[PDB]
């Protein structure tokens, strides 16, 4: 068994160009979408995965969503296999974050 969610390519290297910086964004760009009831980024054709909100500053504490380059060769994998090509490149751009059409290989399992 291999597993592709091990995290083997560390962000801001050569093997994995993707910018190892953690992403804040204060609200949600109409350029972001959601896939597998998680919010994504899709920045130049690297994937970013949502690490929960962060707060800086306090009182009043600045909250920021932040996302994590994903280091996991997987989601990389699943852009390159054209499922995230078929989904992250739709227009929208709408007052609110992008829906994706896909959410997983679920045709076994409800």
């Amino acid at each position: 068994y291999i597993n592709p969610l091990d995290g083997t390519y560390p962000p801001g290297t050569e093997q994995n160009p993707a910018n190892p910086n953690p992403s804040l964004e204060e609200s949600h760009p109409l350029n972001t979408f959601m896939f597998q009831n998680n919010r994504f980024r899709n920045r130049q054709g690297a994937l970013t995965v949502y690490t929960g909100t962060v707060t800086q500053g306090t009182d009043p504490v600045k909250t920021y969503y932040q996302y994590t380059p994903v280091s996991s060769k997987a989601m990389y994998d699943a852009y390159w296999n054209g499922k995230f090509r078929d989904c992250a490149f739709h227009s929208g751009f709408n007052e609110d974050l992008f829906v994706c059409e896909y959410q997983g290989h679920h045709h076994h399992h409800h």
